[PDB]
């Protein structure tokens, strides 16, 4: 693991994939960058809208080993 | 800025619900699940990984494609209340 690249990245496990529901932790494959918010609908006129976005803080950790892998989980690969 | 909401560069799409995002967060704790809205600088793919075997000398992981089914939105209106945005690239 600590030699591949895009290396696996494990995501804080605050965060996880909802998947039909069974909740799985989320390994990335970084190529590109990612960002992730959060967004409300703050103003619902139907001429116009306004969307608030909050940004999430993701905590991950590059893995050295297998045996920090769950027991299920998804990989996200990014080209 | 783009002139559509069907025509957004990048690509704007809705992940479909059978696959969201859970949050724990906040009554009480526990998770909250929000639809997916990609901004697709680049492609992405997803594996369903399992551990079929937790034998520390020997053990090994079956991975599984999952299909992400997407949809072109139309008009705003198809914008949920609460969303999570994943912006790639
Ligand atoms: C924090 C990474 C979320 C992964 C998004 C998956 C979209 C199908």
């Amino acid at each position: 693991i600590s030699e591949m690249h895009p290396a696996l990245r494990l995501v804080d496990p605050q965060i996880q994939l909802a998947v039909t529901p069974k909740v799985y932790p989320i390994i990335l494959r970084l190529g590109s960058p990612l960002s992730l918010n959060m967004a409300r609908k703050t103003l619902n006129s139907l001429e116009d809208k306004a969307f608030q976005l909050t940004p999430i803080a993701v905590q991950m950790t590059k893995l050295a080993t297998t045996e920090e892998l769950p027991d299920e989980f998804v990989v996200v690969t990014v080209k």
